């Protein structure tokens, strides 16, 4: 199995240590969010949506940091594209998680809707047509990407109205402040994202692997780590206001 | 990119016939489903789930029929591996909407629980676990298809709890025999998944590509077909109960 394509390059080894750089950080934010999260399911109310998206988001910078340019992390395809296979994978653990915390802002409804089936299908969809894509090359990588981003606008638009739905059920004051800055988190992260794989190697190669996987860790500590904790500020929020006057 | 175990044998020209057969069925019972479908929602009372599951199984059909051992439906990877990508892109695609359709048997609840994000988390990693064992190779292929047993072993739990509130809140008579046959059906074509994962290229080599098509075609028609036609006659016998007495 040589197809020269495999070897090409990974970085510019100052994209490399970036990238190592990047990895620790998040390692240990990871890790700091984790024990904070602990601490509060042991004294106050914490959501399980912002565990599980803090513990798989660990676990896929580890194992980024040791096994990135290996298998169940980089698929070598015949036609010489290395796919980053730990991204999709992580994406489809999360974003899925990620969107169950968009719907239920306020960790307080313990039912759901069809809005919130409509965004979970939608992610889902829009995840698997992005990395058909990155596995595609050619004309049939366009086609999965425009498949992508259809399927991105719809869980766009569903998670738009989520969130104005969010900042209108949330209490007047610090709790909609903090719902626009999910929202804002959220839309600027998750834009960015189709960004990256357009720039990526899985696209136009512009930023190289160790490029975009700077940017996507920049982007996962955004839309996973920061997302959450601002999710779990304003769950708490919730419940001092339903303890003082709920 | 030469890679010697990309060529291997598909199959044994009997098994290819087979498979193409059970294809052309696949394709001819999705096609009429989905008109049935579309009849349905002109006339009478039809859900979302069985038309997007049988819409995407007739996709999955007809790219099977023309590019399965092609990119985007076959990784061919630098471990000498021929992953079907396919398979498990068409999985993440309808496994998350036949559990939002288990999920809501009766199409009346327009809320949701909490054990349906469950299955729906349970499920996607499960899948996605699945599918990194089939890209693995080696002891971390064992690993990755333990992670997914656990996670699909979550997922029947949660499945089979569904599946009796389902029983206990349909009507006493032909929509419990309906539930009960939904649940079997359910039970032993999901069950039968990991088996042909087990038996296939992506386990112990004991299928070969075309059996292991040839079974999973098979399979694929019981679980989404047959299960969503069933689940499509469950909500009209609610809908006529609804009629007469509710
Ligand atoms: C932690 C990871 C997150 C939040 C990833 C989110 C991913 C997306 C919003 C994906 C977007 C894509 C498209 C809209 C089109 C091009 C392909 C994708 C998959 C990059
Ligand atoms: C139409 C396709 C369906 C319903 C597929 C269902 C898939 C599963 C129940 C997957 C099961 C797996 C495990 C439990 C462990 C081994 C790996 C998998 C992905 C085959």
């Amino acid at each position: 199995c040589y197809c020269a394509g495999w070897i090409e390059s990974r970085g510019t080894n100052g994209a490399q240590t970036a990238s190592n750089v990047l990895q620790w950080l998040a390692a240990g934010f990871s890790i700091l969010l984790l024990m904070f999260y602990a601490y509060q399911t042991w004294k106050s109310t914490c959501g399980w949506e912002e565990i599980y998206v803090c513990a798989i988001e660990m676990v896929k910078v580890i194992l980024e940091f040791f096994f990135e340019f290996k298998n169940p992390s980089m698929l070598y395809l015949a036609t010489g594209h290395r796919v980053q296979w730990l991204r999709y994978a992580e994406w489809l653990l999360t974003c899925p998680v990620i969107l169950i915390h968009l719907s239920n802002l306020t960790g307080l409804s313990n039912d759901y809707s069809r809005r919130t089936m409509g965004l979970l299908v939608s992610d889902i969809g829009t995840i698997v047509w992005g990395a058909t894509s990155a596995m595609a090359t050619g004309y049939v990588k366009v086609i999965f990407f425009c498949l992508g981003l259809c399927y991105g606008a719809n869980t766009f638009f569903h998670a738009a109205k989520a969130y104005i739905e969010g900042y209108h059920t949330v209490p007047k004051g610090r709790c909609r402040q903090v719902v626009t800055g999910m929202a804002w988190l959220f839309f600027v992260s998750w834009g960015m994202f189709p960004i990256l794989f357009i720039l990526g190697p899985e696209g136009f190669g512009v930023l190289s692997v160790y490029g975009s996987t700077v940017g996507h860790t920049i982007i996962d500590l955004m839309s996973k780590n920061c997302w959450g904790l601002l999710g779990h500020y304003l769950r708490v929020l919730i419940h001092e206001h339903i303890l003082i006057h709920g």
